[PDB]
């Protein structure tokens, strides 16, 4: 009963995990917190990423996802697929890895949108392939074909529409 399972982020989007390293975003001043509410324009740009790790020789992988596009009453396009950086090295972040999807501004137009960042441990340095296009994105299914096993961290946001 803790908060990726009451806002079903572990359960629509990820399988149970035990959290191992750590998972810092912030949006200029402001960390995300889970469930913490930020207005699309707080959001406009990428977040500062860091991230954690032991063994200096491992590489990670981050998904930023949101689950409930175009809503959360009918989720149809779901995932959509905000950002994909891959092979960052062990205790650095986002600015020191691989940028396979660029980081797209959430604007949610319909209800409250969970936005997601998943963190998974690579077996090692890999090749990635983008998707052709960002909605229908399953990072269950991402995991699998890539051998990312399951999350080591994962973090979210609320967002919706100011007007």
């Amino acid at each position: 009963r803790d908060p990726l399972i009451v806002s079903r982020v572990v359960g629509d989007v990820l399988d149970p995990f035990n959290r191992s390293i750590t998972l810092k975003v912030t949006y200029g001043q402001r960390e995300v917190t889970n469930g913490l509410n930020l207005r699309p324009s707080q959001v406009q740009n990428k977040p500062r990423v860091e991230i954690g790790g032991e063994d200096l020789r491992n590489f990670y992988t981050l998904v930023m996802v949101d689950p409930d596009v175009p809503s959360p009453s009918n989720p149809h396009l779901r995932e959509y697929l905000h950002w994909l950086v891959t092979d960052i090295p062990a205790t650095t972040g986002t600015t020191f890895g691989n940028e396979i999807v660029s980081y797209e501004n959430p604007s949610p137009t319909a209800g409250i949108h969970r936005v997601v960042f998943i963190l998974f441990r690579q077996l090692g340095r890999q090749t990635v392939y983008a998707p052709g296009w960002r909605q229908n994105f399953n990072t269950r299914e991402f995991a699998e074909i890539y051998n990312l096993g399951l999350p080591v961290a994962a973090v979210f946001y609320n967002s919706q529409r100011e007007s």
